[PDB]
Parts: structure tokens; sequence; C-alpha cells
């Protein structure tokens, strides 16, 4: 794909991924946003050029490179009012970082308000030249990235505060109930070959239960973390998660429905909604007529494990860490709260507050939403599900880190010995107590938030201000970053 060194010019333009025309955000004149690729170890220099003129979809922008640790480049992480002020329309801003020791499937998306819902979001693959799973597949390239996305006929700031999707897009295409003739995505395979498919959820809200008629899927990666291979016949993937799965194109040459059932909006497949086409070379260019069978080996997160079976940080019992934090979810005044506070973006980005002299979490805004974390410590965070935070299951995402999911949704057990590690986790449903652990090896302020973008917008976030005293020294910032806030703050309000 493009990158690791590339311009990304952001503009507004008409699109019709489901047959319906609407204005959306393009990236290098493309919708959906294009795939960016590099290799493990690469330096990425992604020059984001903000050419948008549409105020309703936000003329300013900021982009987060989801899944990348950004060690020593916290200023490049993307979240507006946490790690930067937005880039202003008519300006450009260079994200320049490296990706030491990561490889897998990632994505990028606007991290200003609900802007990515308007279409600034695309996949990223960082290949590993020594990928330990290479021996399982023959093909892994542009054409094996499979994105899922929600799509709305009304823009993020035009529809309901928490909208319902008119379509599910698979690789940027799909049908709405009003567009049953729209083009479907087609994914081609050749009989006898093995494919590393990289399934990326670009969704702003719904999760999708993904399956392919007549085929199983061997999962080998979760959110950029190599797993032990696990055969499954369906994958519930939440907003912002990734999986690689190997598909062996070992069935009869034909067309087979690829299905992505969301948890809200239209949940059926009538007339080819929520669907795409797996077409073996030599198949007729027509719609599949395959029928779905019940999933009998769904992916189960607590059954996943890392390739090395790496233990969770800290000691194998509850609270065996340096610092344990429970995040009690709630809702009040139409905003989400975590431990009683709703995140509201501060005028001065949290990172800039720290570089300006804020010496502890008590000094940081917004008050009540910022947690201090000590350096080089084992952290445990528990995220108990509650109906008091409406719109569960909420997929929580921690910036700056991968974490061990010691307890998954739908499971009553704790696993300190060999739990899956990942960066987005469903916190599930009342009764669940999803719990995660990570080591504070990455000084900086890092967002922790529900990745349903309408819920983030409603305050469902906190900031982990990790090792505040070393932030400035570990994250020296470039001049162009220092100029972001003065430029943005000089703007007319409707350009912000
Ligand atoms: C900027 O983007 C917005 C949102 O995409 C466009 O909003 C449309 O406005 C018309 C008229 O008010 C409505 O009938 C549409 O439903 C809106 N579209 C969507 C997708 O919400 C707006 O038109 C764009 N501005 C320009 C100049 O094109
Ligand atoms: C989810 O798990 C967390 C962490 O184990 C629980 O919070 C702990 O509960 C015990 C018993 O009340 C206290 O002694 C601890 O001090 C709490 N730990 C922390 C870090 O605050 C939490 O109660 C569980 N919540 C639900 C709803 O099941
Ligand atoms: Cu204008
Ligand atoms: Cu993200
Ligand atoms: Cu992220
Ligand atoms: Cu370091
Ligand atoms: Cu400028
Ligand atoms: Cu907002
Ligand atoms: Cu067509
Ligand atoms: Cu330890
Ligand atoms: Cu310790
Ligand atoms: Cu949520
Ligand atoms: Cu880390
Ligand atoms: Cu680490
Ligand atoms: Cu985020
Ligand atoms: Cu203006």
């Amino acid at each position: 794909g493009i990158g690791p060194v590339t311009d990304l010019t952001i503009s507004d333009g008409p699109v019709s991924p489901d047959g319906f025309t609407r204005q959306a955000i393009l990236v290098n004149n493309q919708f959906p946003s294009p795939l960016i690729t590099g290799n493990k170890g690469d330096r990425f220099q992604l020059n984001v050029i903000d050419n948008m003129n549409n105020h309703t979809m936000l003329k300013s922008t900021s982009i987060h490179w989801h899944g990348f640790f950004q060690h020593g480049t916290n200023w490049a992480d993307g979240p507006a009012f946490v790690n930067q002020c937005p880039i202003s329309p008519g300006h450009s801003f260079l994200y320049d970082f490296q990706v030491p020791d990561q490889a897998g499937t990632f994505w990028y998306h606007s991290h200003l308000s609900t802007q990515y819902c308007d279409g600034l979001r695309g996949p990223i693959v960082v290949y590993d030249p020594q990928d330990p799973h290479k021996d399982l597949y023959d093909v892994d390239d542009d054409s094996t990235v499979i994105t899922l996305a929600d799509w709305y006929h009304l823009a993020a700031k035009v529809g309901p505060a928490v909208p319902t999707a008119d379509a599910t897009l698979i690789n940027g295409l799909g049908r709405s109930i009003s567009t049953l003739n729209a083009d479907l995505a087609v994914i081609s395979v050749t009989k006898g070959k093995r494919y590393r498919f990289r399934l990326v959820s670009l969704s702003c809200d719904p999760n999708h239960t993904f399956s392919i008629d007549g085929h199983t899927m061997t999962v080998i990666e979760a959110d950029s973390v190599n797993l032990k291979p696990q055969v499954v016949d369906s994958i519930q993937i939440f907003a912002a998660q990734r999986y690689s799965f190997v598909l062996n194109a070992d069935q009869d040459i034909g067309n087979y429905w690829i299905r992505a059932m969301p948890n809200s909006g239209t949940r059926n497949f009538d007339g080819g909604v929520n669907s795409a086409i797996l077409r073996y070379d030599g198949a007729d260019p027509v719609e599949p007529t395959t029928t779905q069978t019940p999933s009998s080996q769904p992916l189960v997160e607590s059954a996943l494990t890392t390739l090395e079976g790496t233990a969770a940080p800290g000691s194998p019992t509850a609270g065996g860490v340096d610092l344990a934090i429970n995040m009690a979810f709630g809702f009040a005044g139409g905003r989400f709260t975590i431990n009683g506070a709703s995140f509201t973006p501060p005028t001065v980005p949290v990172l800039l507050q720290i570089l300006s002299g804020a010496q502890n979490a008590q000094d940081l805004l917004p008050t009540g939403s910022v947690y201090s974390l000590p350096a080089n410590a084992d952290i445990e965070i528990s995220l108990p599900a509650t109906a008091a935070a409406p719109g569960f299951p909420h997929p929580f995402h921690l910036h700056g880190h991968t974490f061990a999911v010691v307890r998954s949704a739908g499971s009553s057990t704790y696993n300190y010995a060999n739990p899956v590690y990942r960066d987005v986790v469903s916190t599930g449903s009342p009764g669940d107590n999803v719990t995660i652990r990570f080591r504070t090896d990455n000084p900086g302020p890092w967002f922790l938030h529900c990745h349903i973008d309408f819920h983030l917008e409603a305050g469902f976030a906190v900031v982990m201000a990790e090792d505040i005293p070393d932030v400035a020294a570990v994250n020296p910032v470039p001049q162009a970053w220092s100029d972001l806030c003065p430029t943005y703050n000089a703007l007319d309000p409707n350009d912000q």
C-alpha cells in the first residue's frame, strides 16, 4: 500500500459506498481511505495536509495511528486535546514516528470528535519479514485486507447524537435497505491457495459478527499481537479491533457469502445487506446462493492466547500489581462518566499541559478524568460492565500500550498465566468484570476510552498520565507540533 513515507491530503467530496450519494472525507482523493503499509522497524512520515472546507464534518483534523506505541513520540499519537491540538484547514502537519518491535494489522482514523465516522479511517499493515506465522499462508497483500465499517446516510453531526447505521461496508462497499442493488465487495481467492486475511474494524459503533459460508478461519493475530492459531467459524469483532485469520481456499470453486452481522441497525442479510462476496477464481461473476449454518466454533476471547503464551504483568492473583484501578461506569446529564467524571476535551491538550509545567495528575485538566501512573509499574485496571452506561458492550481501548486481558467478557475466570494481549477489549454486559494489565514503560498521557466514537464524544474516557515527570524528556516535540495550538486557537469557531 502507500507509505511508510507519504502525504495524506484530507478533503471533502461525494461518495456512494452503498449506492447513496453523500459528502464525506476523502484521503488522497479516495474513499474509503487508502491502505498504508510498511515493515517492522520502519520510520513512518505521514504528512497530513488538511484541505477540508466542509464545516459540518469539521475543517480541522487530527489522526491517530491506532495500535502503535509511539514511544518517545506521544505528541504524534493523534487524540485532539490529549496529544495535540487539531491540524487547522490549509495547514499540514508531519507525524514522524517509528514502529520498533511491532508488526501486524493496525488502522488510522481521525481522532477529533466523531470525524472518523464521516470517513477518515483506513487500514494499516506493518509486515514482519520474519513473520512467525508465514508458514501458514501463501498470500498476504493489498487484497487480503478486509475492513468492516458502519455507514450513515446522514453525517455524524447531522443525524442523531448516537445514530444507527444504514449499511455495513466491507472493503468500503455494501447495501442499505434502500439500495438493494448497490455493488458488493468481492474478495478473490484461488482454489488451493492459503490467505492471510487482515480483518480490520473501522466501525464507529456497531460490533460485527463475521463469518464466511462454507469456510473456517484460523485466527493467528489479535490487535497486532501474534496468537497461537485457533480455528473458528465466526468472529465477533468490536469497533477498532483487528484479527488476522488464514483462510484455505479448499472448497469447490464458487461464490460464498461473506457475512458481517452488526449488533444494531439491520441485523439480517436479506437482499445482500451486511454481506460481501468470496469468489474463487473460475466462479461465475454472480451473487452467492450459499446458506448460513450455525456457528459452532465461534471465536472466544478467553480461549485466545499469545504465540509465546506470555504471562500477564505482575503476580498471578487479583490485585497483584503495583497499582490497581477500578473504572466505575455511569451516565448523568446525557454524558458518560467514569468514577463520577465525564471527559470533556480541555482547551490545552493534556500533553501540552504537562510540557507547560503541570507536575501531577491533580494539576491536569479535565479535573477528575486524569490518572497518574507511576513509571515501570504493573497496572491492573478493571472495567466492570454496567447497564448504568447505556449502549454496552463498550469496547475500551488503551493508547500507548497493548495489555493482557486477564478476564474477558462472557467469562468468570482470571488468567494471569497465558492470557490474550490486545489493545481493544469488549467490556461486555452486566455481570462481566473485564480486567486488564499492562506495564508502564511508555511515558506520556495516553487516552483510555470507549471506542464507540459517539460514546467518546459523550465523555466516556479517561487519560492515563504515565510517568509525568519524564514526559518532556522522553517525548521531545517538533516545532510544527508546538505551532498546532496557536494556529488552531486563532481560528474562527466554525473552522475548529
Ligand atoms: C458538508 O457536509 C455535510 C454533511 O455531509 C453536507 O450535509 C448535507 O446537507 C444537506 C442539506 O442541508 C442535507 O439534505 C444532507 O442530508 C446532508 N448530508 C449528510 C451526509 O448529512 C453538506 O451539504 C456539505 N456541504 C457542502 C457545501 O457540500
Ligand atoms: C471488578 O473487579 C474489581 C477489581 O477486583 C473489584 O474492585 C475491588 O473489589 C474488592 C472487594 O470490594 C475491594 O477490596 C478492592 O479494593 C476493589 N479493587 C479496586 C482496584 O478498586 C470490583 O469490585 C469488581 N466489580 C464488579 C462490579 O464486579
Ligand atoms: Cu466556510
Ligand atoms: Cu482507534
Ligand atoms: Cu489507539
Ligand atoms: Cu525508551
Ligand atoms: Cu501551518
Ligand atoms: Cu465534540
Ligand atoms: Cu457498479
Ligand atoms: Cu512486575
Ligand atoms: Cu511490583
Ligand atoms: Cu461505549
Ligand atoms: Cu507498554
Ligand atoms: Cu510495553
Ligand atoms: Cu483513542
Ligand atoms: Cu473559515
